[PDB]
């Protein structure tokens, strides 16, 4: 309800728009956010910053 | 294999950075888009997510990590 979130989201939506990859991140930050997880997920990154180990997983699903 | 480079792209990471000096959502969330670019897995993870949406199996992974 911050300015700043609607705003935010109103311009991913437009950069989504015209960019297929850019809406298929808009997807995975909008399934992250509504888990709550993107933070968890910030994290995990910081500890395998190249995505070996996510690689394997999102590969062996 | 990168976001493209339109308008619309700088505006939205400029609306990013704002939101992220307000919220850790959107810190955590131009943290997150980076490393899903450069990694490469921006879609692999779009893919995984329409199969766990209810992220059950995500945090499962996340917690052991």
């Amino acid at each position: 309800e911050t300015p700043e979130l609607e705003s935010a989201v109103r311009a991913m939506e437009a950069a989504a728009n015209v960019d297929p990859l850019f809406q298929s991140a808009l997807s995975v930050f909008m399934w992250l956010e509504e888990n709550g997880i993107v933070t968890d997920m910030a994290n995990f990154a910081l500890s395998d910053p190249n995505a070996h180990r996510m690689r394997n997983f999102l590969a062996n699903a």
